[PDB]
DNA sequence: GGTCATGAATGACTATGCACGTAAAA
DNA sequence: TTTACGTGCATAGTCATTCATGACCT
């Protein structure tokens, strides 16, 4: 019956998104005739589950017991609704689980929107305020149709449904008479049955991807497929997919960026992990804190991360548990010294700034990675038609390669893996591929690797001390014991882990007599436990064409030091046009500084001094404020010569850097010369061998 | 061995045990929470010790029968991991050599270590008796002289080791869940370079008479004596230990925690807060921004406990129907009068400050208040806020320490401005006197007040005492309708006790209860009588004993001064102390301000004297080495004076820009003059604060909203 | 053909310290 | 008399399910 959790044609539910408009709805809503519902979390895909089953789901479950209809069930005689409403977020997010909903009911109550008993509530985007003279913006276009119109008007956004009071709530999307709201048209079954299909078939992503790159009332088709495709080119773009330049997701920037402006360097102490959490959310980026600080408990973790790029203090997770870190409100951390890589040349004008979410700060679009992390950390994500992964490389390695690839672009792949062999991981496990195929996996993309524990033999003893990249010690000794308990292996006498401070790894694994054939075991094991396992590759990221590309490796390599190139670039650009703006005040100064006298004359006997100050001595507006802005005790003989040395460092250093900019060749030398550093300073040798 | 049937408990698993089965070799740690059990769990040597999690404060079981001690889930484990039953000597089947209690090196760490000894020395006295209790004793800073490591267990071992002591960097560990594995293995954990304090119950006698003393929920008279009464390389007895540090964790929750301070009137994790919340700009007249925000810093930098604990605080700071004057205005869910818990996640809100909380915030850039050190001396926190108003008795508090605990009922500002303004004047003001001004309490509702004057005047002289409030109605035909509740009473609980009535047939006289309420109108249960001629007046005057449509209140106006000590204060008396510190505040600013005005008023003088002669000024730096000095002796003027002039624009050499300091001179002159009658003269100040008492009851005021009955 | 796991997205439950006065009962 | 409530500020692990996809698994 729903108790708690919750005429007839004057009735309506409310279907609202999540415990926030839970509370608020159940507040704005009239009484009389308007009931509430949370739907918490993304519902399942119902799309392709049996009638049956699907309520097996509660929260699907829920939803029936309350329309009081049943799926795969023309029997809408019980139905307890006049209006069911999808009450969302505004963001992308809001609209998926929407969307969600739609195919819970196309699919499993048709019956609902075929009478027309389905309705998407439309909550503002914004919301303005000339004098007092309210406005309410759906989105984007209607905010610029509201603008040219009007006191100067102040905006607000709606960053989601708990963030609004419930009496802006009723007025804009409950009560009847304010309140905008679509009747979704379901029409003919085939063109939507056939268009959500391709949407929710988990068999069927394939042509997702295509789709993609090809793509009041409105129609359950038209509007369904408005909103899933809006999500799926979110969580492809500002999600789940890293930008080559840096190698990072949005939530990875965004925390990365966050902990400097905390002034988190690597060289200074840690600070509670809440507050850089809290601060991320707080200016950039607006989404779950659990999420977010799990999202930075990766990048902490010297076991999940090849180079770390934030360095956790407490428990940040153990090798053989990584989700055993500890909560966000005991952590401390503060930046890697490998994040300077990401971060050190950002206050020079090396990026595009964005905004943040609410216009009040600026975001950095990327950071000016000094070497191209996008390999070295690599990254493995799930997005829509399309998904990532990226295995960690060594940074010696992809030095060699970047600086072999700015010599010579044409560089064979054969060539090129003759540098970056195989990904390195951030253990001493063998990456055990032949060479043929990794090079296969590096030049096409796609493709798979497997590595392999090590380990001795004792006795009747096998002894482990390396395990492959990303498996847990004790998941190992569960799957053993598991064969144990089904009696798979009557061979094993007990399997102990021992294990220090001295040995991070060190499991002894005991066979019966030392007459048997440990090789045998270990080579039935590597076949049946994960102490041997396979890894994905699937180079896919957003390149600086901004568009979601699988590229090879040496293709991410050249594609790279163009935007490598263009970054250095923008710096030589930005320290020049200070040091002239800068010669050129200089300049102007010691002009004074030989006609001082008629300055302090032309001072104390002129109203305005400044255009005095300009015909006299032929300088212009930014010139005459300098010396207007001149500290007496600058007119010493001894600060004057002083300002005339710094005029022959500026000028040579100038000639250095705009030689720089103009020789393409003397740039390539001077990244070259940058990676050969960092490669020195932050490079570290390999790890996971290879073998055969 | 044997094929058992009936068999034991599986185990908490929960427990991370160890390999190695000698009994003796081992060790079980006792660590406080999931963090340092993860932490420990790590440090620990695999073989010979075992760790396990305790979530929470274990129950206080210093009462509890030893049957009933299993009851409790927590308790249950450490039971059934040590191997042994309660209130049983039975030690034939202890499963560890030493049972270790691993709690954080603060307070609430120190609580849960006495609550754990209790849990022994009443129910399992065998084995302290036996010596197989032990406090590992984890340390409180690593000091970093040079390239080697210093450890102090507390603030006494660190004022011995850096007055000993080329730069210390001194680091404190606010708790295990902080530490990194490696120092927990070497401080606690590893025999060879750890802490451990192992405990003698060397006579039941003190021991337990000591134990009821503190643990008995009964004896909360004896503590509060108790307490204004006081204020392994070596063994302690569970007795002299658990007093050091019953008697810490006692301290530390009266003073630092739950009851307030007269000053502002505000708990810490209060005053942490709204500070927090300024230092972000988060001013009235400024955008909202994310409670994750608020929260992050107030952990990040002020108060370093449980996020979701200081939201919520938070939260109650905001809701408009909890707080006669709101410090935070929330934006987003932020609770119903009828659910108020029912608020969004922090993840969802948004919230900046109350206008009205500028009568607390206003004057603290102008050295008002105490600072002190943040709690790693790399920012500064107000001691107190330089309240304008008398925040204490408008808003009130409500809390509850140890030995004592606090109850203070919200009240109108108006009435309570008029009642200093008394008091200002007229120190001597009788209770009855003022009473006439502050009356009683004002709540955010606009329910009656029903309790005799007579009686509401006992309840201010003496701090202690009870009233009580009742639901406003109006009867229509056959059915009651009610539209003002009392102060947090819920529409809901109400319908409920209610129906509870109907659904146990005591009042068949209800035939329904609809809750009409809405945008128009906040309130409304409308009660359904059968017939049209049963008496109403019955009904309700019935459910004014049985429903909470009437209830009572409390009062214990307990807080700490000025004295830094916690007191029960009558309302006559607080408002008169309070005077002495708005005083003092008031005071402290003009002193403020002044030494400002002169010290630049110095340097104008010596400024304009260099006018005369700027010519002279101009050579003797253009001539001189270094012309400090010699401007100095040339126009008698000091090192600062010097330093101004040398600092001195270009753009000033003109002729506006002179006569311009001139002015300056006068414009400060007068208010310094101003300023320095204020100071010199005590009742001129007294009417300086009289004047900002009426601003702000203008500004900020408003009329009674709960009014005062008869019943 | 059917499961599994991967990291980013969408927070309410639950037990307990303490004082101590109201309330319901033995 | 006694036992069950409420109150705020302290001490987080558990739960479902999107989306893409190759390898177990049983
Ligand atoms: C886990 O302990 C807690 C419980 N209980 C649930 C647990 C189940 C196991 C045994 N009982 C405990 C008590 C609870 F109900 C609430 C909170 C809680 O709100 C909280 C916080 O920081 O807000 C922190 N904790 C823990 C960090 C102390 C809570
Ligand atoms: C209760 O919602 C969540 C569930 N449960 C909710 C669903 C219905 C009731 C319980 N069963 C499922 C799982 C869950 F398992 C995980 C998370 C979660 O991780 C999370 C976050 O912010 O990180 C937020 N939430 C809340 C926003 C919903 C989660
Ligand atoms: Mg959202
Ligand atoms: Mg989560
Ligand atoms: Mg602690
Ligand atoms: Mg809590």
């Amino acid at each position: 019956a729903l108790p708690g959790k919750l005429t007839r044609e004057e009735s309506e539910l409310f279907i609202v998104e999540g415990d926030s408009a839970g509370g608020s709805a159940k507040q704005a809503r009239d009484k009389n005739f308007q009931a509430i519902m949370p739907i918490r979390g993304k519902i399942l895909n119902t799309w392709e589950v049996s009638s049956d089953e699907v309520l097996a789901s509660q929260e699907v479950h829920d939803i029936a017991i309350a329309i009081g209809v049943d799926p795969g069930s023309d029997d809408l005689s019980e139905l307890r609704y006049g209006k069911i409403c999808i009450l969302a977020d505004a963001d992308s997010d809001g609209l998926h689980i929407a969307t969600l909903l739609c195919a819970l009911f196309v699919k499993h109550f048709p019956a609902l929107v075929e009478e027309g008993h389905l309705y998407v509530a439309m909550p503002p985007l914004f919301r303005i305020d000339i004098g007092k003279d309210v406005h309410y913006a759906l989105d984007d276009e209607e905010l610029e149709t509201i603008l040219k119109n009007v006191k100067n008007p102040q905006i607000t956004r709606f960053k989601g449904l708990g963030e609004m009071n419930a009496i802006q709530l009723r007025e804009t999307t409950m009560d009847p008479n304010t309140r905008r709201l679509v009747q979704l048209d379901l029409d003919d079954a085939h063109l939507t049955a056939g268009l959500l299909d391709k949407l929710l078939a988990k068999k069927r992503a394939a042509d997702r991807k295509q789709w993609l790159e090809q793509k009041e009332n409105r129609s359950v088709a038209e509007f369904t497929e408005q909103a899933y495709l809006n999500y799926a080119m979110y969580v492809i773009m500002d999600r789940a997919l890293p930008h080559i330049s840096d190698g990072l997701k949005p939530v990875q920037r965004r925390i990365v960026y966050a902990m400097s402006e905390l002034g988190l360097k690597s060289s200074g102490k840690p600070k509670k992990s809440a507050r850089t959490v809290g601060d991320v959310l707080g200016k950039y980026h607006p989404h779950g804190d659990s999420a977010c600080y799990e999202a930075m408990v990766l990048m902490a973790q010297p076991f999940s991360y090849r180079y770390p790029l934030i360095e956790g203090q407490g428990n940040w997770g153990s090798p053989d548990d990584p989700k055993s870190f500890a909560a966000m409100r005991y952590t401390e951390a503060k930046l890697s010294a490998y994040s300077e890589l990401l971060l050190s040349e950002l206050g020079q004008g090396t990026s595009e700034w964005q905004d943040n979410f609410d216009g009040s700060l600026k975001e950095p679009i990327t950071l000016p990675a000094r070497v191209p992390n996008i390999l070295l950390n690599g990254t493995t994500g799930i997005a829509v038609g399309m998904a990532t992964d990226i295995p960690p490389h060594n940074l010696r390695e992809v030095v060699k390669g970047t600086i072999a690839l700015i010599r010579n672009p044409q560089t064979s792949d054969e060539k090129l893996a003759e540098y970056i062999p195989a990904p390195d991981l951030p253990t001493k496990a063998e990456i055990i591929t032949p060479p043929e195929e990794l090079l296969k996996i590096q030049t096409t993309g796609r493709g798979s690797y497997r590595m392999r524990a090590v380990y001795t033999i004792e006795k009747n003893e096998i002894v482990i001390t390396e395990l492959p990249y990303q498996v847990s010690g004790s998941k190992v000794i569960t799957q053993i014991a598991d064969q144990m308990q089904a009696k798979k292996l009557p061979l094993v006498v007990d399997v102990r882990d021992e294990s220090d401070h001295e040995n991070p790894t060190r499991l002894v694994i005991v066979l019966r007599s030392n007459r048997i054939d440990a090789e045998a075991v270990m080579s039935h094991l590597f076949a049946t436990t994960d102490l041997e396992s396979s890894y994905r590759v699937n180079l896919n990221m957003i390149g600086e064409d901004g568009r979601p590309q699988v590229k090879s490796i040496r293709r991410i390599l050249l594609e790279w030091i163009e935007i490598r190139k263009k970054t250095v670039t923008r710096r030589l650009q930005y320290h020049l046009n200070r040091i002239e703006k800068r010669l050129h005040i200089l300049a102007g100064l010691l002009i004074a500084y030989l006609d001082i006298d008629t300055v302090i004359r032309i001072i104390r006997e002129e109203d305005q001094p400044k255009p005095v100050l300009m015909e006299h001595f032929n300088i212009d507006e930014i010139q005459a404020e300098a010396i207007l802005e001149l500290k007496l005790r600058h007119l010493a003989k001894l600060e004057e010569m002083e300002i005339r040395h710094e005029q022959d460092e500026l000028s040579a250093k100038a000639a250095i850097i705009r030689e720089q900019l103009e020789n393409p060749e003397s740039l390539k030398n001077l990244i070259i010369s940058e990676l050969k550093e960092d490669a020195k300073k932050f490079g570290d040798e390999r790890r996971s061998p290879i073998v055969a």
